[PDB]
């Protein structure tokens, strides 16, 4: 189900790493990534740029302290 596209901040776009990431919790600061530099991180993007989805899938972790 979930929504169409949309941009969240602060606090609000956490709700949709919480519906994306799911059950092992997201961390928002990605380490470096393979652009030989940094990468984007939360907020920039929902709240300046826009949720593109998939960011928030992958911004999830899995090798997370399990509950």
């Amino acid at each position: 189900a979930y929504r169409p596209s949309e941009t969240l901040c602060g606090g609000e776009l956490v709700d949709t790493l919480q519906f994306v990431c799911g059950d092992r919790g997201f961390y928002f600061s990605r380490p470096a990534s393979r652009v030989s530099r940094r990468s984007r991180g939360i907020v920039e993007e929902c709240c300046f740029r826009s949720c593109d989805l998939a960011l928030l899938e992958t911004y999830c972790a899995t090798p997370a302290k399990s509950e």
